[PDB]
């Protein structure tokens, strides 16, 4: 592991790993090419516009970093790198991904979390051992039909994009286990979502959902779900389908009461319900027999059913910001007196 370049360049062929950052650069001297047996390239936090042809020179680089620079395109020769498996353009100013991106066959990460990415290049369909993508903070309001043949991605993150549309692409991707799509526009979740059988995360917070699909129910391996910050007046009473579900994050949203099916999660720990518009509770929520969290903070609550004493593992209740009465306060005291609960 080198840090100087000038010391790197008088020994080049003992390099493998080389960290250029915060070194106030503005081009990558063409010297570079000299360290033919560099694996990793560390060239974050300078001030590089672009990359010089000799990057083809480097044969064994593996992974290349270059977070937080001003790139607005790549070089034609990184298509040379054909054993580069992690490449990294996050906090750059990237609009476009130039076609040879698409011949960097052994790629299994590409970070690009805030650029300027207008659309994704339709040569991701090349990209066979991708694994993970991240495409957060740009300016994506669609995906290419394309994507549709990464088979083998596991992780993609759309969070801070421009879709008011929930991409249909996403559909053919079978093997996601997580999705990020957090600080988006989307008001409906179409039933796309429930062929990735294998996904454990989705986060949807700050969006505008209205409806949530009946088809959600398909997600047994589903383990959090944020839908917080979102528009949802109705929770479908498929969601008490999701067995699973460990955490589901429900804040900030216009529900007024709980379908009784919630009872069926018999794996939720947590569950976040401040902020809603809740007058009742079905008598159903004292058979969530995992649950070790529940906030209700700022809600239309005047009193819980007293089946909530049979939720023996609850640890922490909130309750401030609701209208209960002094009588009501005590009454659930006796109900819960294992649990922390907050009333002021
Ligand atoms: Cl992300
Ligand atoms: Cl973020
Ligand atoms: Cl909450
Ligand atoms: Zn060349
Ligand atoms: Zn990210
Ligand atoms: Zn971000
Ligand atoms: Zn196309």
């Amino acid at each position: 592991t080198y840090r100087d370049l000038t010391k790197a360049l008088q020994n080049p062929l003992e390099v493998r790993v080389l960290d250029l950052s915060r070194q106030e650069l503005k081009t990558l001297p063409i010297e570079i090419g000299k360290l033919k047996n560099l694996q990793r390239l560390y060239l974050h936090y300078n001030q590089l516009t672009v990359l010089p042809q000799e990057i083809e020179q480097l044969k064994n680089l593996q992974l290349l970093y270059l977070r937080s620079n001003r790139l607005t395109t790549l070089p034609k020769e990184i298509e040379q790198l054909k054993n580069l498996q992690v490449l990294d353009l996050g906090s750059n100013q990237l609009t476009v991904l130039p076609q040879e991106i698409g011949q960097l066959k052994n790629l299994q990460l590409l970070y690009l979390h805030s650029n300027r990415l207008t659309t994704l290049s339709k040569d991701i369909e090349q990209l066979q051992n991708l694994k993970s993508l991240d495409l957060s903070n740009n300016q994506l309001t669609t995906l290419p039909n394309e994507i549709e043949q990464l088979k083998n991605l596991k992780s993609l993150y759309l969070s801070e994009n421009q879709f008011a549309t929930f991409p249909k692409e996403i559909g053919q991707l079978q093997n996601l286990k997580v999705l990020f799509l957090n600080n988006n526009q989307i008001t409906i979740l179409p039933n796309e979502i429930a062929k990735l059988k294998k996904l454990q995360y989705l986060y949807l917070s700050d969006n505008q959902l209205i409806t949530l699909p009946k088809e959600i129910e398909q997600l047994k391996n589903l383990q959090t779900l944020d839908l917080s910050y979102n528009q949802l007046m109705i929770l479908p009473k498929e969601v008490g389908q999701l067995e699973n579900l460990q955490t589901l994050d429900l804040r900030n949203n216009q529900l007024k009461t709980l379908p009784k099916e919630i009872e069926q999660l018999k794996n939720l720990q947590t569950l976040f319900l401040s902020n809603n518009q809740l007058t009742i509770l079905p008598q159903e929520i004292g058979k969530l027999k995992n649950l070790l969290w529940l906030s209700l903070v700022y809600n239309q609550l005047t009193t819980l059913p007293n089946e909530i004493e049979q939720l023996k593992n609850l640890q922490t209740l909130y309750l401030n910001n609701n209208q209960f009465s002094s009588q009501e306060k005590k009454r659930i005291r006796k109900l819960l007196p294992k649990c922390q609960i907050y009333f002021d």
